């Protein structure tokens, strides 16, 4: 595991050299190695140190981070976490002057965003006043959250000034953006009162922030594109080919007048307008669409009631029963859902998803998972609150002696749609160097 | 700046913490600290060390990657750089027995993926031969090729098992895929042949390679989606979902058999049925499209007597003519452009762009530049063969004494359209935090 990571970072350090085109002995020159001795750190005879990456920063326009891979902590593919472990991570924190939360870690893994907690509402409110001075708000936080309710909680949240308070109670769900504040409280004493808090992080964290962090506050809030606003991306299109109203009206056919319109309005334009646009600006029709969201006060409630249910892989002979739980357009790549595991077989795998998949056993009875990754089968049980992390792409069937429930949240990884037909394109064979470079560029 | 970047450093340890729910007491306690000395990290009390960043990813689950900011190497948000340091940079390769290329670096930034070299045909041939024995190939390379061609340059490339050669001249150029092989040769010795070979990244590098590498290449082969390929995208975001063919089917209120054989062509469901099933998904109908591609035998050539050209910014005021070069749809942040600048006085500015920027004098006369960054106005002035980046969000005027030709290259960031979306959806005085987090979470 420790050389497969040394493999790894030895593979990106021929590619930094590659990308520059800097071969061996060049690259020794630059870096201040000894001649003779860059397939060595290459090959992997010699540890690449933190010295050699400082030095790597200094002597060439790339970032330590460019140099580094990252962990492999889910070796099989699926991991399971035990209540044990999560209840030896509790965390008793007090707001306002006493216990406000316990939390504790479920499944987590370094090849994801993931960071989703268990959190007790320690704290007791007898109305459902936003401005109930028992509840202890925080400042809102980075990460997306996505949280599911079990017992009679409140769920509190704050939105360009007003406080609201919405009950709910176990199978409700809510969906909610970046550093919208919020908090949590128990309407009673005398039940379980608890959240599966799922955060999660996608495209803003990692290589974006960054970037943006170095852009400045200005420049970043300048790229910032309002949900919703076609005529925003048109005219964002139209400044990244530097074209003109004129000029992409006679490439495409329009009007002046049309063009220009389209580029004041929030409205999409009519389909064979967005394909002629499109064709004259060298995109997609998928570049020229924006996604609209679902929010209210930056947070999508999903009551459990009316949440939309199936049976699959029917319900002729079904194997599960699926709850749609709280998600939102912005984020197509999550899917959130309470998952009811009705057969006693192995017989229904699951499609493998592009997603990361997290998996919280709710139910009583424990659930039955078998997958496979590279070529081996697995199998292993989750006990009730136990959880399990899952790398994209793994078939995996669940099984329960009588039927149980489960939480599952699957979540868009860095390899996005643009990475994966990227990843289309490449000629065959090259998927492997992209992985591991393993040679000099010529 | 160093200060600068440490203080980036310690901000992204107060947010790992925070996204952990671990306060200082419990980071301490995780990472084997004395107590108070996480503060002294996050204020900038104690150095950020690479040992503690090491601690962090051995106690939580996270990689030492997740704790490094970028460099900021351009203060000013653009920088040139000169004839003489690109001439300093020389490197040149033999192939074959004799020599093949001189490189020389041109403009690059640790906050952008521009690996942009100049490159002297060394190889003359005396024909356009692909297997002409002169002729020495390449491996193919994981960055794209944006190439720009002067003089008598004859361009080979590889595809499928077969060798190509397509002879190029002055303002011809070619966009290419990654780990397409090639090579280049002058058809004369007695005049100037030579490329701007404009390698960069976009979504396959940094986040994605990290962990895609980790799950392998089984797993990453299994990702990929053909440019084209509306079936697998259907069926892909079916997957995410859950929803069987009868399912979705029952959402949309398209018939059974036909959502079944929409997920078994290339070809796009049509308009209504991609709003009905997009809608039924739960995701926008950007979702369901796909990037096509117009590259045969891996690469996209575009002859320079035939490339579209117009007036900016507009036929009635032309301050500059571009003419269109090589791209492809699969990198729709992708904009090549051959500038002639003909205003002597800076009173064009370019809008601003989400794209970072790439500048190279190819005309025999200067080309000065005005542009404004954080409040501040600059200028400078780029002698022939001078080069500079620009970060996105800039602002810059281009003027000359006599009409002069610039290469200008722009590509998509980590900034990606799905990341400006959601800058845009944050809450109002939020993107300081996102940039560097301030404070505890509660
Ligand atoms: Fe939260
Ligand atoms: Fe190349």
């Amino acid at each position: 595991s420790d050389a497969a990571r040394a493999a790894r970072a030895a593979a990106l350090l021929r590619a930094a050299a590659n990308d520059l085109k800097r071969n061996d002995r060049a690259a020794e020159a630059d870096l201040g190695l000894p001649p003779g001795s860059f397939g060595d750190y290459v090959s992997g005879r010699l540890p690449i140190t933190w010295d050699l990456i400082s030095r790597a920063a200094q002597a060439w326009p790339l970032n330590e981070r460019d140099l580094l891979p990252i962990h492999n902590d889910t070796p099989q593919g699926l991991r399971m976490m035990r209540v044990k472990e999560s209840e030896a991570s509790s965390r008793i924190i007090e707001r306002g002057g006493g216990p406000y939360y316990e939390y504790r870690d479920t499944a987590m893994s370094r090849q994801a965003s993931y960071r989703p907690e268990w959190i007790s509402m320690l704290r007791v409110v007898e109305d459902d006043d936003p401005d109930n001075p028992l509840v202890e708000w925080n400042k809102g936080h980075l990460l997306y959250q996505f949280t599911y309710f079990v017992g009679p909680v409140n769920y509190y949240f704050r939105s360009g000034g007003r406080s609201h308070c919405v009950p709910m109670n176990t199978g409700d769900s809510v969906w909610g953006l970046p550093f919208a504040p919020h908090s949590f409280t128990a309407r009673s004493a005398d039940e379980p009162a608890y959240i599966l808090a799922l955060t999660y992080g996608g495209e803003l964290t990692g290589d974006a922030q960054r970037e943006l962090a170095t852009f400045g506050r200005a420049v970043t809030s300048s790229l910032a594109l309002t949900p919703g606003d076609h005529g925003a991306m048109l005219r964002s299109v139209m400044a990244a080919r530097l074209t003109t109203v004129t000029e992409l009206a006679d490439r495409s056919g329009l009007k002046t007048d049309r063009v220009a319109a389209l580029c004041r309005t929030p409205a999409r334009a009519e389909w064979p307008e967005l394909s002629a646009l499109a064709e004259a600006l060298g995109v997609s029709v998928r570049e020229l669409l924006v996604p609209h969201t679902t929010t209210e006060a930056d947070v999508r409630i999903q009551p459990g009631r009316t949440a939309s249910r199936w049976s699959y892989p029917g319900p002729d002979a079904p194997a599960y029963r699926f709850t749609q739980l709280a998600g939102d357009p912005l984020h197509p790549h999550t899917t959130s859902l309470a998952v009811d595991v009705l057969t006693a077989r192995p017989d229904a795998p699951l499609p493998p998803t592009y997603q990361h998949q997290y998996l919280y056993v709710l139910g009583e009875q424990p659930v039955s998972v078998r997958w496979r990754y590279n070529g081996e089968q697995y199998d292993g049980r989750l006990e009730p609150g136990d959880s399990a992390y899952v790398i994209p792409g793994i078939e995996f069937s669940l099984s329960a002696e009588k039927p149980t429930e489960l939480l599952m949240l699957r979540i868009g990884g860095s390899a996005t749609p643009d990475v994966r037909f990227a990843l289309g394109a490449m000629p065959d064979g090259a998927i492997g160097r992209y992985i591991a470079e393993d040679r000099l560029w010529y």
